[PDB]
């Protein structure tokens, strides 16, 4: 008989508590956090695509995880800027990544709270 240590998987993986005053300054941290942990450096190169300004946590998960989808194919969330109902989200080509590949944006503990002028929530990720 035997013990072997094995490795554990987890869907949770990294954390961070993100505050701003609205929900488009929540989605600026979790761009913030995408490129702070995966070391992205952009070159010049843009591109730009449209997400729906829908204060809910499923439009956010909808939203951050589509930014890590573009992430996989070459291009980082870098600038957001608010249309009507919408938000137009400028992104840039990367040069290169120096860090921690990130998965996806998981369900786990996304709920925005509000306090006075503060809207804050915590995002884990996989890796
Ligand atoms: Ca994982």
């Amino acid at each position: 008989h035997h013990h072997m240590r094995k490795p554990i998987e987890h869907t949770a993986d990294i954390a961070y508590e993100i505050s701003g005053n609205s929900y488009e300054e929540l989605l600026e941290e979790a761009r913030n956090i995408l490129l702070e942990e995966e070391g992205i450096v952009l070159d010049t190169e843009e591109k730009e695509k449209m997400y729906p300004l829908e204060e809910t946590e499923d439009a956010f998960f909808d939203t951050v995880n589509d930014w890590i989808l573009e992430i996989s194919k070459g291009w980082a969330p870098w600038r957001i800027k608010r249309e009507g109902n919408e938000l137009k989200v400028t992104f840039r080509k990367i040069r290169k990544k120096e860090g921690t590949e990130i998965k996806a944006l998981t369900y786990h503990l996304l709920k925005f709270e509000r306090d006075g002028d503060v809207l804050k929530t915590k995002v884990v990720f996989d890796t």
